[PDB]
């Protein structure tokens, strides 16, 4: 199994930007609360201008992140500097377009850049992920840690911000966005103990966890209000998700049959291959229709579990004469969590760079 190809991964469009005039805004300040001439920080404004059109435009490459990351952290740097919050003096609109409906969205809250910020780096994040071919060591830690880190912006997003600036970063849907960065960070993380050959009991409990994780998801996905906002792209989700969690649950139970296996216990064995194949072949039947990426995998799955299962009967039939225990009595496998959404802390110098405003007061 560690040579299965690798299923396709889910990644999230970037939100596009609009206006954010904050020069005006900070030169007043400036005059009316430090007394200073409003153009000696210039070159500090000139500098967070040319990071934004930057970052609203940013190349999708592993170089975008760090972009984004600047930006970022240089707009808490102002904020702490010049209030542009919600309410407070020196805010002026901010304008991005809401992904599902395409509408354009004001606030006069620099928050609301900070959030459209943040969520473009979880979603570049998502793409990096999905775009490795996943078949080195490094490629598929690699990949694991950009599914974990976009799962970190949006769970960041989902309790450091105002809730529901738009609709595509309500709390429902960015958990929705949460849950399936990390069951696609679980995936690379299963891939990964494949490789590595790691003992069948935690392999399966790994591949427990995928399916847990695309769970969340795929409940989520049957929300008819989500449904309604995301139109085909939920269709498109949950497709891929529900197929995925029959496949994985078949690869949890094949692990479950090689343990039995290495423990002598010839009779489970058979029971845990068939299980394999009753969900693999509900898989592959929620797999029609899909990309023959999708079918690669699952044809080389088949060819691994039922080879398997074939044999194991074969075994207990003339050899070991064991009990075959009804399916519904096997032990369930309690699923392995070794993701989670990684930090975002804004402010961290070694990513931000200098503080531009570090002359101001």
């Amino acid at each position: 199994m560690e040579a299965v190809p690798r299923m396709p991964m889910i990644w999230l469009d970037l939100k596009e930007a609009g206006d954010f005039h904050f020069q005006p805004a900070v030169k007043k300040f400036v005059l009316k609360n430090y007394g200073e001439n409003p153009e000696a920080y210039n070159e500090e404004l000139k500098k967070l201008e040319l990071l934004r059109q930057n970052a609203v435009r940013v190349p999708r490459d592993f170089e975008g992140c760090s972009v984004l990351r600047k930006y970022l952290g240089q707009l808490h740097y102002l904020q702490s500097r010049v209030p542009m919050g919600s309410g407070q003096e020196a805010a002026v609109p901010v304008t991005w377009t809401e992904i599902f409906s395409g509408k354009s969205v004001a606030h006069e809250d620099i928050k609301y850049e900070q959030a459209c910020i943040l969520y473009n780096l979880g979603a570049l994040h998502s793409m990096l992920g999905a775009m490795d071919k996943r078949v080195s060591e490094e490629g598929m830690k690699v990949s694991c840690t950009h599914f974990q880190c976009a799962a970190g912006a949006f769970a960041y997003l989902r309790e450091h911000f105002p809730q529901a600036y738009s609709v595509d970063m309500s709390r429902q849907i960015l958990t929705l966005n949460v849950n399936l960065m990390l069951g696609q960070a679980q995936e690379c993380l299963l891939e990964k103990s494949m490789l590595d050959n790691r003992k069948s009991f935690l392999v399966a409990r790994i591949s427990a966890q995928v399916v847990d994780y695309y769970k969340e998801a795929c409940r989520a996905l049957e929300n008819p209000d989500t449904a309604s906002l995301l139109g085909r792209i939920q269709k498109d989700w949950k497709k891929l998700v529900q197929m995925k969690i029959y496949y994985f649950a078949a690869v949890a139970h094949l692990h479950m049959g090689k343990q039995a296996e290495e423990q002598q216990k010839f009779g489970e064995r058979v029971a845990y291959f068939q299980s394999a194949l009753d969900k693999l072949n509900e898989a592959i039947k929620l797999a029609k229709g899909q990309p023959d990426t999708v079918q690669d995998a699952l044809r080389f799955t088949m060819d691994v579990i039922g080879g398997k299962y074939n044999s194991a009967k074969k075994d207990n039939d003339f050899i070991y004469h064991e009990a075959v225990p009804a399916l519904d009595t096997l032990q369930p496998v309690k699923g392995a969590p070794l993701v989670k959404p990684l930090p975002v802390n804004p402010t961290d110098p070694a990513v931000t760079g200098p503080d531009i405003f570090a002359k101001l007061v």
